[PDB]
């Protein structure tokens, strides 16, 4: 068998269940691939691991993938393009969640000054968005009381224990980590003003407005106006066309099966959307798949 490891994120985010379900589905297709998901810090770690030859595929944010491919915009990639990544599919929106304890004196992003904040994991996309958003509100990590980098499960535990005041997570709606925190702890979601971000859209062009419906998380009954990017499935350029083509048919050829993997896929995924506005080139095997499917002409 040909072994594929799919980098993901924290076990209580959305990448990890999605990657796990993708891996199972391609294994079940009996196409000579043996796939597994791996938990990681998220997008930056995942791209680095593809480039290093450690992972064959991963989930990543569209913004981070662009920055990697261009060698720009964030410190992790500035100065050295990562041209070894290719797109397979745009998947679903990843929303910037800014979670605050209700007792912490936080109603806006500006209130994070002096607070203990989980800014994202080491190697996360989340941290990059947090840094950009804080600067749009006139803050740096140094203005925080503590800038904490940990996994989603560690981060929610800190907020449960009142060892953190707030937590950022760029993640699909309905992440277990967030759901679990809302069940135990009085929390709110802090708004992120797109227009304040928009002042920085020249530099960071992938933010879109996104409104988290009220009642998504327990006790959070009001809507939350924030911003989103897009989750993507990416792959090494070094994977053969034939391997990627077979993978694509096994995973995306099976649309009902694919959408069962996570509610975000059922809600948001579609084949036409999968190829729209991509930040990096498609893998040849994906191009072939989408051409046959009639999605690319
Ligand atoms: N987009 C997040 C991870 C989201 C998830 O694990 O679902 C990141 O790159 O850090």
């Amino acid at each position: 068998q040909e072994f594929i490891t799919i980098g993901s994120g924290s076990t209580t985010g959305v990448y990890f269940p999605v990657a796990t379900g993708i891996a199972k589905l391609v294994n079940d297709a009996n196409v000579g691939i043996r796939a597994n998901a791996r938990s990681t810090g998220g997008s930056v770690a995942n791209i680095n691991a593809i480039n290093a030859g450690e992972f064959e595929m991963a989930l990543a944010q569209n913004d981070i993938a662009y920055y990697a491919y261009q060698g720009c915009c964030i410190p992790a990639f500035e100065g050295k393009p990562v041209k070894t990544i290719r797109a397979l599919a745009a998947l679903y929106p990843e929303v910037v969640h800014v979670v605050a304890r209700k007792d912490a004196g936080i109603r806006t992003v500006a209130d994070l000054k002096g607070k203990r904040v989980v800014v994202g994991d080491v190697g996360s996309g989340t941290e990059q968005n947090a840094r950009q958003i804080l600067e749009a509100y006139g803050l740096t990590f140094d203005d925080l009381g503590q800038a904490i980098r940990v996994s989603a499960s560690q981060g929610i535990q800190l907020m449960q224990d009142k060892r953190a005041d707030a937590l950022f997570y760029t993640v699909g709606l309905g992440a277990s980590a967030i759901q679990q925190l809302a069940l135990t702890t009085p929390i709110a979601l802090v708004a992120v003003d797109l227009n304040r971000i928009q002042a920085i859209a020249k530099k960071y062009p992938f933010y879109v407005g996104f409104n988290i419906p009220g009642g998504t998380y327990k006790g959070v009954d009001v809507t939350t106006p924030t911003v989103a990017v897009q989750a993507m499935l990416i792959a090494s350029e070094r994977l053969s066309e034939e391997t990627v083509y077979k993978f694509m048919k096994a995973v995306f050829g099976n649309l009902e099966a694919f959408k069962k993997i996570h509610p975000n896929l059922e809600r948001f995924f579609g084949l036409e959307k999968a190829v729209k506005g991509l930040p990096i080139p498609l893998h040849p095997g994906a191009e072939r798949f989408y051409k046959e499917a009639g999605v690319l002409k």
